[PDB]
C-alpha cells in the first residue's frame, strides 16, 4: 500500500480538477485512469461534440451565401477531412493534459481501479494497492442502450461514443432519443446532409426545458429538415441487405396505434440514457450507498456514507456537465486541503446551453418550477419572439425567443429561457447576473447594446 | 402657435424614444423632422452598418470553408445585390416607425425647425410656429470633413454617409481615421475585396480604448490585410485619370518626414470626426449655451441654461452611441412627465462593441483609468489570450483577448475588454453584472458553460 494524501479515481473533468487543485495546496495526489484523459467530455464529448457543431453550422451558412451576394457552391461535404482533424485535435489535448498532471507533481496510476476488503478504505490498481485519508470517486458514467430481451435487435445500433467513430457520413439517420445529445446528433447529421429522422416517445424534445424551448425546439428541428417521429418508439430491429430496418409503433393518443418499418437505414443511434459508471469498482465492498439505478449517493458536500470517500460528476446523477463536475471537485479540494467547511457547489443557477440550430441558452427556473415555488399570484413573465436582422436578406430564417420569468414583487430575475442566433455565446454574462440575484430593474437599468439581439434582454417590456 | 405639452426636435434614437415615453404617460407630444425618421442609426448607421458587417462576416467564413470539408468557391462578391437589400430593410423601417409615432398618436411636424425672437421658448417649422411647456433638442450630428483650405482637395472624399451611397465596391480604399467607423469601415470594405489602407496620426487605432485592444486590434487589422499607414496624414489630394492621388506625409518619430502619393485611389473616405448639428436652430436667440464646438451644454439632468429646454444625444457631445441616447429621453420623459426629479442617465458603465473583425466589447475603466481613480497599489487586472477552438482546425487564426480590470480590495470588477469571435453578443450579460457591482467572487462563483469563449471571463486566475 502506497500512502497518499489524495488518491482520486477517474481523469475527467471533475477527477483532473479535484487532483490539480488539492496538489496546489500541498497535498501529495495521484489520479487513476483506465483510458485517456480528459474523459468524457475531451474524448467523447464537448470538445469533439462541439467541432462537428462548427462543421454544420457551415453547412448552414453555404445557404445564405447567394442572398450576401456570393455566387453558390455545388456541394458535396467531406466527412473524412473534418474526422481526422477532430481526432488530431483531441490528441493535442490528451498530451496537454498529460504534461499539466506531470508539471503539477501529480501521480497517475495508469489502470482500472476497484476497491478492497481491506478495513481502512482502499483501493487496488493492477494487484497493486494504493490508499489515502481521502478517496474521491468521480469515474462518469456511459452511454446506455436497450437490452436484446426487450427490443431484439437494439445492440446493431450505435450511441454517442460510436458516432465519432463514424468515418463516412450515414446516408440515411435515425436517432432515438429526446434529449440535448440526441437533438445534438440529429442536428449535426442533418446539417450535413444525412436524411434524419428523430424519434421521440412524445411530442416535443427537451421536455424538461421551458416549455417554449421545447415548443420552439421541435418546431426549427422539423423547418430545419429533421424529420420528427412523435409518439414513436422502436420496436425491433433487423439488419438486411442495405442498411437496418426499424420497426416502430406509434400511438398517437386519440388514435389507434400503428407499426411502421422505416428501411434502409446506414445509422441507428440510440440517444436514450446515461447510465454511471460503478459496478466494477466494488463498492458492496465498504457499504457505499447508491441509488436503485448504481448512481453513487453523496450529500451536499460530495460525501458518500463512508468516511474519507467522495463523489463528483456524472457518477452521482444530478447535473451532468463537465463545469458542474469541475466545480465540484474545485470546491471539494478546497473543504479538504484548504480546510474550509464550508465549501459545496450551489446547484442552483446552472447554465446550460445545447448546441442545436439555433443555440439554446437557459439558466434559473422554467416558468413552471417558479410557479410552483412561488405560486401563480407571484410569477410575471416577460418574452419576445423576433427575426434576428441577419435574416433580414436571407430567404432561410431561424426565430430567436427569450423569456424572463420573474417572482415576488421585487421581480428577482429567476430563469432565462432563450433559443437563437448567438444564444451560446451570449448566456454566461446573464448567469452571473442571475447568480447575484438581480431583479428586472438591474438588467432595465443596463444601457444596450445595439444592434445585438443581447440587447432585447435589456428591454424587455 | 400651436401648443403641445411636448415638443421633441429631432426624430432619431433620443427624440424618438422620449416622445414614445412622453406620450405613454399623457403628454400631446409632436415630433419635428426635417428628414426620415428613424435618424443617423437608421438611416447611415447601426442598421445599415451591421448589414455590411454581416456581409464582410461572410466573405472572412468562405476561407475557411475547404478545411471545414467543403470545396471552395471561385469568388466575385457582388456589391449591388446587397445594397439593393439593405437599402430595401432601412424603408420598411422607416414605415414602421412612422406607423409607430401615429398608432401613438405622436404627431409629426414635418421640416427643419429653428428656435424664434419669442420670449418664451418658441420654435417655427415652415413658417409656422409650435411652443411647449417643455422643448427637447434632439438634433444629433454629422461627419465632419477637412476645409479645402487645410487640405487642398479634400471634398474630393466622401464619408459614412457616402459609404451607403456606394452602389459598385471600391477597388484601391484609403481611409483616414483611427476611430471606431474608421475600423469598421476599414474591416467592411477589405474583407468584401478593396485594396484598403487605413491612415493614422499614430501607431495604434482606438487609442481610448484599453491598451490592450488598441494594441490587438491593430494587430488584427493588419493580419486581414489592410495596411495601417501609421504617423501619417493627409496633405492634399487631386483628381487623376484613374481615381484620386493621395499624398500623405509621414513623421515617424525618430525619423526625418517623407512624403508618398498613393495613386489610383477610387475611395478617399473620411473618418476623422463627428460635428453637431446646432446652428441652424438659432439657438442665439435664446442664449442657449454651447461648446467652442458648437454641442449644446447640458446638466446631469439633461437641462440646457434655458428652462423648459433639454438636450440628448450626439448633440451634447457625450458617449455617441444609440442606446445613451435612447436611454436619456427615456430617463428625461420620466422626469419631466412622472414627476420622478431624480430620473437621470448614469454614464458609467455603458457597454459598447465595435463591429470589427473579430469583434470588440468593451465596458467600465480602462486599466489606466482605473489606476488614476484608485492607484497602482490597488488595481488588479486579469488577463487572457488564447485561440477559439473554432481555429482548432482552420489554416487561418484569430486570436481572442480578455483583460478584467479589479478595484480594492473586494476585487470590484471595474472593466471589462476583450476582442474576439462573439465578443458582440457575449457582452450584455457582463455589463450588467458590472453595473450590479460584481466582484471577481462573483464571477468565479459563476458556473461556466464549456465549450464557449465567454467561459474563459468566469475563470479568469
Ligand atoms: N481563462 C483561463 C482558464 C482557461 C484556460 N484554457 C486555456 C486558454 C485556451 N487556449 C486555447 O488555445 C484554446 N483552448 C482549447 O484548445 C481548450 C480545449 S479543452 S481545455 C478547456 C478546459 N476544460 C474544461 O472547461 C472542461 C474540463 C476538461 N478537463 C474536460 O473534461 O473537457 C478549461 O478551461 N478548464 C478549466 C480547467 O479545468 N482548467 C483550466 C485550463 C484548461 N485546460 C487546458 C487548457 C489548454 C487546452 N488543452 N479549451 C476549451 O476548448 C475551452 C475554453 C474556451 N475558451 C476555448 O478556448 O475554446
Ligand atoms: N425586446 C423588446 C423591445 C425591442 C423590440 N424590437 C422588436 C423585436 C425585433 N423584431 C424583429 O423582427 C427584428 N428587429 C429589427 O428589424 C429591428 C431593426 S431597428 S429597431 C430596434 C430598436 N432601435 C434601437 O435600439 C435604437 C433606436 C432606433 N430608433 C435607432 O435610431 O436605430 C430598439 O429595439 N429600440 C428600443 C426602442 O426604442 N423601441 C423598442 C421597439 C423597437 N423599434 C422597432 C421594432 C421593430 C423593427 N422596426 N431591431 C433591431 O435591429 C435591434 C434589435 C435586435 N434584437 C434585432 O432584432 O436585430
Ligand atoms: C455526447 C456527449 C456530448 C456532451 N457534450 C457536453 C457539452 O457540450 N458540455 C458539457 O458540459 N457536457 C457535455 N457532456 C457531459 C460531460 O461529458 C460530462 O458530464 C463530464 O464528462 C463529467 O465528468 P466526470 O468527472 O464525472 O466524468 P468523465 O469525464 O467521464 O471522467 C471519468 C474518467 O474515469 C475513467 N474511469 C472510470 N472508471 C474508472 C476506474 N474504476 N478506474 C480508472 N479510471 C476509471 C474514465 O475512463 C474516464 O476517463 C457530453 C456528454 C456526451 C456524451
Ligand atoms: C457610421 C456610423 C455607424 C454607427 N454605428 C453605430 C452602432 O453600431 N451603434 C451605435 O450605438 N451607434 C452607432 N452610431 C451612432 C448613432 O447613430 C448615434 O449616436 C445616434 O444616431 C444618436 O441619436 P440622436 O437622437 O442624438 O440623433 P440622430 O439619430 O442623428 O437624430 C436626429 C434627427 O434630427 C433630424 N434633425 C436635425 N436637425 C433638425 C432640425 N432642426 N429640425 C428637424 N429635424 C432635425 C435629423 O435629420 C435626424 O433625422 C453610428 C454612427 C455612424 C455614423
Amino acid at each position: 500500500v502506497a500512502s497518499y494524501d489524495y488518491l482520486v479515481i477517474g481523469g475527467g473533468s471533475g477527477g483532473l480538477e479535484s487532483a490539480w487543485r488539492a496538489a496546489e495546496l500541498g497535498a501529495r495526489a495521484a489520479v487513476v485512469e483506465s483510458h485517456k484523459l480528459g474523459g468524457t467530455c475531451v474524448n467523447v464529448g464537448c470538445v469533439p461534440k462541439k467541432v462537428m457543431w462548427n462543421t454544420a453550422v457551415h453547412s448552414e451558412f453555404m445557404h445564405d451565401h447567394a442572398d450576401y451576394g456570393f455566387p453558390s457552391c455545388e456541394g458535396k461535404f467531406n466527412w473524412r477531412v473534418i474526422k481526422e482533424k477532430r481526432d488530431a485535435y483531441v490528441s493535442r489535448l490528451n498530451a496537454i493534459y498529460q504534461n499539466n498532471l506531470t508539471k503539477s507533481h501529480i501521480e497517475i496510476i495508469r489502470g482500472h481501479a476497484a476497491f478492497t476488503s481491506d478495513p481502512k478504505p482502499t483501493i487496488e490498481v493492477s494487484g497493486k494497492k494504493y490508499t489515502a485519508p481521502h478517496i474521491l470517486i468521480a469515474t462518469g458514467g456511459m452511454p446506455s442502450t436497450p437490452h436484446e430481451s426487450q427490443i431484439p435487435g437494439a445492440s446493431l445500433g450505435i450511441t454517442s461514443d460510436g458516432f465519432f467513430q463514424l468515418e463516412e457520413l450515414p446516408g440515411r439517420s435515425v436517432i432515438v432519443g429526446a434529449g440535448y445529445i440526441a437533438v445534438e446528433m440529429a442536428g449535426i447529421l442533418s446539417a450535413l446532409g444525412s436524411k434524419t429522422s428523430l424519434m421521440i416517445r412524445h411530442d416535443k424534445v427537451l421536455r424538461s426545458f421551458d416549455s417554449m424551448i421545447s415548443t420552439n425546439c421541435t418546431e426549427e428541428l422539423e423547418n430545419a429538415g429533421v424529420e420528427v417521429l412523435k409518439f414513436s418508439q422502436v420496436k425491433e430491429v433487423k439488419k438486411t441487405l442495405s442498411g437496418l430496418e426499424v420497426s416502430m409503433v406509434t400511438a398517437v393518443p386519440g388514435r389507434l396505434p400503428v407499426m411502421t418499418m422505416i428501411p434502409d437505414v446506414d445509422c441507428l443511434l440510440w440517444a436514450i440514457g446515461r447510465v454511471p459508471n460503478t459496478k466494477d469498482l466494488s463498492l458492496n465492498k465498504l457499504g457505499i450507498q447508491t441509488d436503485d439505478k448504481g448512481h453513487i449517493i453523496v450529500d451536499e458536500f460530495q460525501n458518500t456514507n463512508v468516511k474519507g470517500i467522495y463523489a463528483v460528476g456524472d457518477v452521482c446523477g444530478k447535473a451532468l456537465l463537465t463545469p458542474v463536475a469541475i466545480a465540484a471537485g474545485r470546491k471539494l479540494a478546497h473543504r479538504l486541503f484548504e480546510y474550509k467547511e464550508d465549501s459545496k457547489l450551489d446547484y442552483n443557477n446552472i447554465p446550460t446551453v445545447v448546441f442545436s440550430h439555433p443555440p439554446i441558452g437557459t439558466v434559473g427556473l422554467t416558468e413552471d418550477e417558479a410557479i410552483h415555488k412561488y405560486g401563480i399570484e407571484n410569477v410575471k413573465t416577460y418574452s419576445t419572439s423576433f427575426t434576428p436582422m441577419y435574416h433580414a436578406v436571407t430567404k432561410r430564417k431561424t426565430k430567436c425567443v427569450m423569456k424572463m420569468v420573474c417572482a415576488n414583487k421585487e421581480e428577482k430575475v429567476v430563469g432565462i429561457h432563450m433559443q437563437g442566433l448567438g444564444c451560446d455565446e451570449m448566456l454566461q454574462g446573464f448567469a452571473v447576473a442571475v447568480k447575484m440575484g438581480a431583479t428586472k430593474a438591474d438588467f432595465d437599468n443596463t444601457v444596450a447594446i445595439h444592434p445585438t439581439s443581447s440587447e432585447e434582454l435589456v428591454t424587455l417590456r
